[PDB]
């Protein structure tokens, strides 16, 4: 339009969160950078995938000629480490005993990601740096910024950077894709899986109490496709929680001796027991079904953060309230 911008801004500096319902496609980038000036040092953008970093690069490419700003984004370890294969959770990346951990080398973001990461790995590899740790490193420092959906909102992930969001204006563009923010974790635990621990595993102790595990498993599960309520779930000791950790260690260590990092199966097993809650049987697996989804939008109420929400086809005020739980006073404009 012209400078719906100091709206905007007054909204911002008003606390108020600005809902920004917005045609697509339409140098919305530009638009943000801009109206941060007024508000905020930095500029996060939050993001469902890795696949959004590329258009921002494009974006602020354009604008970098103008203006001298620095654009980082953060990936995870198994996208980043040396020695991931593809099925490597970001537990079982062994850095705890990895060289290169304290190596980091300083990066040039002229790159595209894509290109930017895979350079990354093969100067990493030749001059002994990490990949992660220099991305890392890189994103504490740049004027902008970009996070996949986890990393802002999943506890998992959010643990993993150490970044005060109250510096950032906040942009979560696309974001009518929030209401899928509840479809991210899944915390079952299936007979196949303990089996693949049992099959990877460097302990008979570990194998036994796995077992034991296992049978115990059978019982209570139903093989019904349907959410069915479960009591009397397995249980492990506070001594055989402490043998399963011991050869998720091992596993790790092994791995980081071989130029490879697997899925480690007994990670997602303890991780499961991190969370013991009402625990279901769907199809012979044992569910524990996620919060709502207002549980993890919950964040956007704190008045300690500037959040824009912008969209094409942003959900109705009512539901933004009812549904997603966002009780803080919303600026809500139809452009
Ligand atoms: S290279 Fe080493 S330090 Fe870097 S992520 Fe992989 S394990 Fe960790």
């Amino acid at each position: 339009q012209e400078k719906l911008k100091d709206k905007v801004i007054e909204g911002l500096r008003n606390n108020f969160l600005v809902a920004l319902n917005a045609p697509t496609g339409s140098g919305k980038t530009l638009f943000s950078l801009l109206v941060s000036l007024e508000v905020k040092p930095k500029v996060l953008f939050v993001v469902r995938t890795h696949n959004e970093f590329y258009p921002i690069y494009r974006d602020l490419t354009k604008i970098r000629e103008k203006r001298n700003i620095t654009f980082s984004f953060l990936v995870g370890k198994p996208s980043s480490c040396l020695y991931a294969e593809k099925g490597a959770e970001s537990e079982d990346i062994p850095c705890k005993y990895c060289e290169l951990k304290g190596s980091i080398v300083e990066v040039k973001t002229d790159d595209s990601p894509l290109s930017l990461v895979k350079k990354l790995k093969k100067d990493g590899l030749q001059d002994k740096f990490c990949p992660y740790y220099s991305l890392l490193n890189s994103l504490y420092k740049a004027d902008v910024i970009a996070l996949t959906y986890p990393y802002f909102f999943i506890d998992r992930y959010r643990e993993f950077i150490d970044i005060d969001l109250r510096e950032y204006m906040i942009v979560i563009d696309e974001a009518h894709n929030l209401d899928k923010v509840n479809e991210l974790e899944e915390r079952s635990l299936s007979e196949i899986t303990i089996q693949m621990a049992i099959k990877q595993s460097k302990s008979e102790e570990s194998r036994r109490i796995l077992s034991k595990l296992l049978n115990q498993l059978r019982e209570v599960v139903l093989p019904d496709e349907k959410y069915i309520k479960v009591e009397n779930v397995p249980k492990l000791s506070k001594e055989e929680l402490e043998i399963l950790a011991d050869d998720y260690e091992d596993i790790r260590k092994d791995s980081l001796k071989q130029g490879k990092v697997n899925k480690i199966h007994i990670g997602s097993i303890l991780r499961f027991f991190s969370l013991l809650f009402i625990p279901f049987s769907y199809s012979k697996r044992l569910v524990i079904k996620n919060p709502e989804i207002s549980y993890y939008l919950n964040l956007l109420n704190d008045n300690e953060l500037s959040i824009i929400l912008m969209s094409g086809t942003l959900p109705p005020r009512e539901y933004m309230e009812k549904v997603w739980g966002i009780k803080r006073n919303m600026l809500y404009l139809d452009v």
